[PDB]
Formats: structure tokens, C-alpha cells, sequence
């Protein structure tokens, strides 16, 4: 944003108040102010606003998004000295290395665990297969066995990958974009098992993060699946909780993705030197990380000295046990297509819009082949919005709802009270050869843009011509 000031974005689930405390120490010593914000959907927001030169100076996200940011050139190469590099674990530096260059500072290693209420379930299940019978028993006490976020595929991935699902195949040191493991026997069985839990009313398809959290933290469900950041709210709730290895599926460990929370510096920030100093000399210290960790736990931190200090925490131990059974996320630019593909597949199979076999058949192609469409359409969208904003100027107009790219298609700026129609985008043709007949709308209201009507898959994904 502005010279002589640091703006930082970080997810609203993380220790942002803790990070702001490090910010306050920074400005006390340097005179240079630090504002920490937690925009919704910042990982997508970032490439849009950072592409126009207006991001934060620093963005925090798991490392999987950073190769895409790097490729788009939205990230400054970082310059830590040999002394500093030695203070963090090699494995965490690898997570932020892209085409041979370091593109962010690693902060902490995250993996999902099984979090369970010890009073409801003193001996938690070792197997996913045991869960339906546990739920039946608990429901007779007005309690349920398990609730977790079903809207974000990050949370369902451990079960999909358990019996052999994978994202991109890694062989001979590189990811093969064409070899996507979301549609093999293991992945199918995993997603089928999830869909059966919903069918049998052990879970509801619409369950999201805040719903699952609220249910666990009020003592209503015996288990959830969540990361280290969630432990602080559970502490506040006084639930007697344990954090443990995820259940097995078909005898195999669940295989969560491992993320390294990382901090990248905007390539357009004028304050790259200030950004460096904050990250290297304030945040990545025992004291900086303690401040953040005490707000919302980070997991296993990248800084060796502090990771050693924390290592006996049994909840971190469980985290590390689940991470060892899991796999590091790729950081390749195509991970954005992978996550689109699998989120679509899980939401569709869970809601009955597609069968599991069709959902996954399509996701395998979409993970491999959709990124180029996304990139083309995103770039065309930014151009259309620029043109539209210019014409609003020429017409003495102002946008009721701003022009935006929503990862699927382009919405021109609109007046309050105006509906906008767009053609179904080419993206949906894999589902529907007649997607070119489809139309999707949004309404520009006093409360901003409405959600798409119909929902995108309903509008665009079912072949409407037999
Ligand atoms: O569900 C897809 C989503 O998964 C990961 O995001 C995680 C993030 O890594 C965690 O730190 C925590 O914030 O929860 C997120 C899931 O809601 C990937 O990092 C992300 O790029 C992907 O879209």
C-alpha cells in the first residue's frame, strides 16, 4: 500500500491478534506501523488486487498457493542470509521453493487431526468404519459422533487419500500434471464412504466450518477434524478434548495434506526491506512465534529453537504423527485447478448432483486441464472490468456492485437493483456439451452481489438437451 508502513493479510482462523502484537513491538522499535487484516477469501482476493498493484505488503497462506502467485510474478524473491536459513527446518524451506528460488518465509507446519471429546468418547475409534455405529449409540443420548467442514475439500481429503487417492503424481523429482490420482479405486472408496455417512444421516451435507466448530465446542458432537488453530477456541469452551491420530480407512492411515503456513512479500510493495526485517527479526523469533501461538496455535513451527521448545505438547505430537502419514501439498500453479476440481466433486457427490464415480471422473480431468481456462478467463475478466470502470467514468456513473472475477466467470459492475446475466462458461462443458445454452445470473442488491442464481452447477452442469 504505502511507503513506510506494513499491511499484512492472514486468514481469520489464524492468530491475527497475536501477530498484531508482534506488529506493535515492531513499530515501538522501528517507528514503522503494522496493520494486520483478515479479509475473507484472501487467497483468491490476493492475485486480483495484487495484480492491480494494491495488495497487502505481506500475505500469509499455506504454501500450496504460492507457486501460482510466483508464476504470475506477484511475489518478491526473498533474500534470507545463510545464518537465517539455518535457523529454519530444510523441509519448510522446500515448501516455499519454486523454480529454484525461495518465494516466501515458512512459519509453521500444519496437518489435520482427530479432535475428540474424552467425556463422550473416552476411547476414540481407530477406524472410520466404526463411526456409523458410534453415531447411532450417541444419537440415543441426543449427541452425534462426528461433525467437520464438508464445504472445503482440505477436510475430506484425508479420507479420500487414505486407501490410495493422490493429487499430482510426483516421480523423479517433478509433478506430472497429467497423472492425477483422484479417480482411482481408493479415492472412489473414500468418497463413497463419506457420501454414505451423509445418506445415513450421520452428517449433513451443508455442514461448514463454523457449524462443526460450534457443535463440537458446545459438547454436542463427540469428534471433529480440524487443525492446530482450532485448539484455542476449544480451550475457551472448556470441552475435555484430546487430539489424536485420524481413523484408518480400509486398514490404511488417513492421509491429510501437510501445509506450511508461509509469508510472502508483494512484488509491488515499496517496503520489501521493512517486510524482511519484520519477518526475519520480529516474527521468526521465539518471542514472535510465542505471541502468535498463544493466540491460535500454529502447529509445528519452522523455527528450530521454538519448535524444540513446544515439541512435548501432545497435541503437536499428534499433529506431527498425522503429518507423517500424510503428504506435503504441491505448490505448482495447477493446485488452484486441483482444489476447484475436488471441491466441485465433493460438494456434488455429497449433495447428490453427481454420483461419486462421475464426480471423480470429472475431477481427474479438471485438476489436470482446467488451470489454463482459469488463467485465460481471469486475465480477460480483469481487462473487461478495467474497460467497464472506464466507461462508468465516461458516463458519470458509480458501481452499485463492483466488477469482479469470482473464479468462475466475470461479473461487470452493476447498479443497485440490476440483475446481470452471463453465459455458462466453457469450464462447464466437460459436464454438459450444451453448456453454451445455459445462463447464470446475479442480483446487485443493497447488500452487494447476490449468490449466483441458479447455483453454477444447477445452471450449467446438467445437460439440458437430451
Ligand atoms: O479446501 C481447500 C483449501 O485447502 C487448504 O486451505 C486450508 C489451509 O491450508 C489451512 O491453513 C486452513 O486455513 O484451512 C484451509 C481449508 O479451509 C489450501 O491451503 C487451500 O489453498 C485450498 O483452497
Amino acid at each position: 500500500i504505502e511507503e513506510g508502513k506494513l499491511v499484512i493479510w492472514i486468514n481469520g482462523d489464524k492468530g491475527y491478534n497475536g501477530l498484531a502484537e508482534v506488529g506493535k513491538k515492531f513499530e515501538k522499535d522501528t517507528g514503522i506501523k503494522v496493520t494486520v487484516e483478515h479479509p475473507d477469501k484472501l487467497e483468491e482476493k490476493f492475485p486480483q488486487v495484487a495484480a492491480t498493484g494494491d495488495g497487502p505488503d505481506i500475505i500469509f497462506w499455506a504454501h500450496d498457493r504460492f507457486g501460482g502467485y510466483a508464476q504470475s510474478g506477484l511475489l518478491a524473491e526473498i533474500t534470507p542470509d545463510k545464518a537465517f536459513q539455518d535457523k529454519l527446518y530444510p523441509f519448510t524451506w522446500d515448501a516455499v521453493r519454486y523454480n529454484g528460488k525461495l518465494i516466501a518465509y515458512p512459519i509453521a507446519v500444519e496437518a489435520l487431526s482427530l479432535i475428540y471429546n474424552k467425556d463422550l468418547l473416552p476411547n476414540p475409534p481407530k477406524t472410520w468404519e466404526e463411526i456409523p455405529a458410534l453415531d447411532k449409540e450417541l444419537k440415543a443420548k441426543g449427541k452425534s459422533a462426528l461433525m467437520f467442514n464438508l464445504q472445503e475439500p482440505y477436510f475430506t481429503w484425508p479420507l479420500i487419500a487414505a486407501d490410495g487417492g493422490y493429487a499430482f503424481k510426483y516421480e523423479n523429482g517433478k509433478y506430472d500434471i497429467k497423472d492425477v490420482g483422484v479417480d482411482n479405486a481408493g479415492a472412489k472408496a473414500g468418497l463413497t464412504f463419506l457420501v454414505d455417512l451423509i445418506k445415513n444421516k450421520h452428517m449433513n451435507a451443508d455442514t461448514d466450518y463454523s457449524i462443526a466448530e460450534a457443535a463440537f465446542n458446545k459438547g454436542e458432537t463427540a469428534m471433529t477434524i480440524n487443525g492446530p488453530w482450532a485448539w484455542s477456541n476449544i480451550d475457551t469452551s472448556k470441552v475435555n478434548y484430546g487430539v489424536t491420530v485420524l481413523p484408518t480407512f480400509k486398514g490404511q492411515p488417513s492421509k491429510p495434506f501437510v501445509g506450511v503456513l508461509s509469508a510472502g512479500i508483494n512484488a509491488a510493495s515499496p517496503n520489501k526491506e521493512l517486510a524482511k526485517e519484520f519477518l526475519e527479526n520480529y516474527l521468526l523469533t521465539d518471542e514472535g512465534l510465542e505471541a502468535v501461538n498463544k493466540d491460535k496455535p500454529l502447529g509445528a513451527v519452522a523455527l528450530k529453537s521454538y519448535e524444540e521448545e513446544l515439541a512435548k505438547d501432545p497435541r503437536i505430537a499428534a499433529t506431527m504423527e498425522n503429518a507423517q502419514k500424510g503428504e506435503i501439498m504441491p505448490n505448482i500453479p495447477q493446485m488452484s485447478a486441483f482444489w476447484y476440481a475436488v471441491r466441485t466433486a465433493v460438494i456434488n457427490a455429497a449433495s447428490g448432483r453427481q454420483t461419486v464415480d462421475e464426480a471423480l471422473k470429472d475431477a481427474q480431468t479438471n485438476a489436470a486441464a482446467e488451470f489454463a481456462i482459469f488463467k485465460k478467463e481471469q486475465a480477460m475478466c480483469l481487462e473487461k472490468i478495467q474497460r467497464a470502470n472506464e466507461l462508468m467514468g465516461f458516463n458519470d456513473s458509480s458501481p452499485g456492485c463492483p466488477g469482479m472475477w469470482d473464479n468462475i466467470t466475470c461479473w461487470k459492475p452493476a447498479h443497485v437493483g440490476e440483475m446481470v446475466l452471463v453465459s455458462c462458461p466453457e469450464l462447464f462443458r466437460i459436464f454438459n456439451p450444451d453448456q453454451d445454452m445455459g445462463v447464470v445470473s446475479r442480483n446487485c442488491t443493497e447488500d452487494g452481489w447476490s449468490e449466483p442464481f441458479p447455483h453454477y452447477f444447477d445452471a450449467c452442469g446438467f445437460d439440458e438437451y437430451e
